[PDB]
């Protein structure tokens, strides 16, 4: 019932009691473990509501005081009554900062309590969301030195008026099919694409076009709004040593925005919460460029490298990636956008868990997403044990909207 | 119950029913997940149900599945378990067995080969010069002059335990580690404890930075034994790199055979304490963890002083470059000697195609990604992209304590 996990490069051991508050699933069982899948009323209500609202009675040094029973008390007739309820501002921007602080998968939680959050639920339109959303970039973005921030949409009611994001980040690259066979663009977002020009957009048809946004007000049909140019903020990728390395053509956004996840604060659900940080270097150099199914550019770097492509053991692939990566981080630096290597944000995570272990007694996380998709064990996180589970508040996903949406 | 995966570099989706088949327990549950957790005496009691559910495997494996041949086996292996209190395998039943345990192992990348094994059956051994003279055997046929050929040695079973034949180094083949007054370390800093035993029991450490260590064996619960692997029998790999002509001069060398002995093997229930095992490299175990882990030889500063990068901030990735530069060394070194070694991505791509045949041909396989995916380089290996499911399946290679936590000394 108290868990021990172990650093193995270290010895230092920490001792997890937290996840005794765990209250959802995992997908494993005794008999078989899930950890590297990728996804795993009135009466409902009130227990969630409870159960948030002591902790963060709690948080204040609160919890058993007047306000405290006043507060479930006038949340229980708000729920009795309207079915529903409306959390204060101070919930709101509580349940948003832990949401963040219970993603196990999260690398950059160290930063957690620094969290600007944008209330939206007064909005009504689309136009209304972009307005919002443009509001949230410009913030965020800060001409380069990147603020955390989430904007908070109007709660689910009925789930026949949802708002929605359909992007699945605020800026993305389109991706075409070709006549080729061959893909332009962002493959990934090959369909979203599709959707946004059978809805009308104009498509430059290249291979870094900004999406246009497609947002969704009340269960109402999406609408397309271009993001302002001068508002996404964009880096060249070229690198400290290769000069050719700026002839490939590569560039990317400097703000990394998720806006098709669910925000669950005491049981209420936040359909639409745009969030956004900053990128780790390999998310965009390692990843979105060298995915098979991404950018893909391995093979054309080590082309313009001259090594040897001949068998995988001379590990050209291992040096090109290196040096791309090299290239995204030497850019970012360059122009001034903040970006964090993964050395440092490795580093910085080891630190948080320490942080979190002894003030909140654990920190959940998911290992198969701490470590980094190049060099894991030179790094630190690849050495330290973690336990996985579900705290609430937290960022869940969600089926895409065109899957859903009645049009 | 059907379970799926998908692969998410190619949307390839497998079905796995061979779950079910899984009795051992993982350390996950409903609301907490183990999955990166280094580590999450029987009756007649729980001893038939064990053999039972074996012997029906085996002779569902050679087609002969309720045939009289199988329970006379049955009824012959009952018996002996209730006269007896244990029973002996039959050399097919235990070769069998070897093969699966193998086959079964969730964190093991190399088992495509798994059915190519030769097994060793030293269960007549009785005394430590005869486990001396046992490993001899294995190494020499394994090696075979850079060649390498998969086997395993298997030395008599668990009874009472009291009487247990371990093997007390953690690999037949390894390099000593010793601790400085200075708290520095000489050689692999992994292996001081059992160093510093080897030296009490009387080993004369020559006190270098690779000195192979001397077998400690166990026979039949007594007290360990030192003996010197022949030098002639210890294949070595002198590694230099294919551009930089320094790299020799960091005066690196590395074994050719790995040889895990500290696991036990269970079959049927009965529990085989002494069983090494060895196969081949993949390039990343020595370039990756055991040159360049923190805890280890830890080369990466060294390394990138002499290729002059700028070490002055992370975000050069001057430790990505170094570690590039030593696993093609690594890599180079091995081919240049014609001594079996394997890349990752080649190494990933057959566990790919392994895993598929599988999941095809057997219901399923188990496997647990936090070990399959290579500790560099993760995502430009399809390991990465490939969900996985990890169970426990018997026969099995499991931990067992440190000897010399657990043993009681004669004297
Ligand atoms: C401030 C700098 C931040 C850094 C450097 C960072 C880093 C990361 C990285 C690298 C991932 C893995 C992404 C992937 O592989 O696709 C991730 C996952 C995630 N982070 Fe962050 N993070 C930051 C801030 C945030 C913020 C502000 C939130 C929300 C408030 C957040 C919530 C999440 C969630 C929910 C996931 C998992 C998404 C999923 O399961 O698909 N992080 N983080
Ligand atoms: C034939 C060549 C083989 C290759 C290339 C190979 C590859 C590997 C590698 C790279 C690991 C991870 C080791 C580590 O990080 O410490 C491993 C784990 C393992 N393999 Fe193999 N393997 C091979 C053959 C075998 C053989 C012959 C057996 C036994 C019959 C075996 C059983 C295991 C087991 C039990 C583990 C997990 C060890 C643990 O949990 O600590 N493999 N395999
Ligand atoms: N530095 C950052 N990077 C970052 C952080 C978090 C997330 C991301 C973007 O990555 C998200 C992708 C998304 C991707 O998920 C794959 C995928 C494919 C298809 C469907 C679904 N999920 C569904 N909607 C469902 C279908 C059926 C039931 S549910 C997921 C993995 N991953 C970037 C930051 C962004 C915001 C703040 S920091
Ligand atoms: N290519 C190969 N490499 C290979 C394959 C398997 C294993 C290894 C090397 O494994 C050694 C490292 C070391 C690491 O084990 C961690 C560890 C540290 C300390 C103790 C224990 N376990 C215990 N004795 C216990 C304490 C308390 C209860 S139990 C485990 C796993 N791993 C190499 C092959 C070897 C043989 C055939 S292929
Ligand atoms: C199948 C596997 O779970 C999947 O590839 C995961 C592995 N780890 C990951 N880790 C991060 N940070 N991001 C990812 O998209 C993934 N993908
Ligand atoms: C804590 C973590 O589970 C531990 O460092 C594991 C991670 N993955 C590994 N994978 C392999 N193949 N070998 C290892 O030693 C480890 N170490
Ligand atoms: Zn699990």
């Amino acid at each position: 019932r108290f868990l021990k996990v172990k650093n193995w490069e270290t010895d230092v051991v920490l001792t997890d009691t937290l996840h005794l508050k765990s209250t959802l699933e995992t997908g494993c069982t005794e008999h078989i473990c899930m950890g590297s899948i990728m996804l795993p009323t009135k009466d409902q209500l009130f227990p969630l509501a409870k159960e948030f609202l002591d902790q963060y009675y709690s948080s204040i040094k609160r919890f058993g005081s007047k306000a405290h029973m006043d507060r479930l008390e006038e949340v229980n007739k708000e729920i009795e009554s309207t079915s529903t309820y409306q959390l204060k501002d101070t919930e709101l921007i509580y349940g948003a900062k832990h949401a963040w602080r219970n993603a196990s998968r999260c690398v950059g939680r160290i930063q957690w309590s620094k969290l600007q959050v944008f209330d939206a639920r007064d909005c009504t339109t689309a136009h209304g969301m972009f307005n919002y959303i443009c509001n949230h970039v410009k913030y965020a973005t800060n001409k380069g030195n990147l603020r955390s921030a989430i904007t908070i949409f109007p709660q689910r009611t009925d789930g026949k008026h949802d708002f929605r994001v359909w992007n699945s980040q605020l800026i993305r690259y389109a991706g075409y099919k070709q006549p080729d066979g061959s893909t332009l663009g962002d493959p990934a977002n090959v369909q979203f694409t599709e959707i946004c020009i059978q809805q009308g957009w104009k498509a430059p048809r290249g291979r870094f076009d900004v999406l246009p946004l497609l947002l969704q007000a009340n269960g109402n049909d999406p609408e397309l709004f271009q993001i302002p140019p001068e508002l996404v903020l964009e880096v060249p990728i070229r690198h400290p040593k290769f000069d050719w390395f700026k002839d490939l053509g590569l560039k990317w956004y400097g703000l990394p925005a998720v806006s098709n996840m669910l925000l669950e604060i005491g049981g209420l659900e936040f359909s639409a919460c745009p969030f956004s940080g900053w990128y780790m270097g390999t998310e965009i150099g390692v990843r979105d460029y060298c995915d098979n199914s991404r950018y893909n550019i391995l093979e054309e770097v080590a082309k313009k490298m001259d090594l040897d492509m001949r068998k995988t053991s001379s590990l050209w692939k291992d040096q090109a990636l290196v040096e791309i990566n090299i290239a995204v981080l030497y850019s970012f630096q360059s122009d001034k956008v903040t970006i964090v290597d993964h050395h440092s944000a490795t580093e910085s995570f080891i630190k948080h868990m320490e942080n979190e272990y002894r003030c909140r007694g654990g920190c959940p996380a998911d290992w198969v997403w701490i470590v980094p998709p190049m060099s894991g064990s030179i790094t630190p996180v690849f050495h330290q044990e973690m336990l996985n589970y579900r705290l609430t508040p937290s960022f869940e996903y969600q089926p895409d909207p065109w899957n859903t949406h009645v049009w």
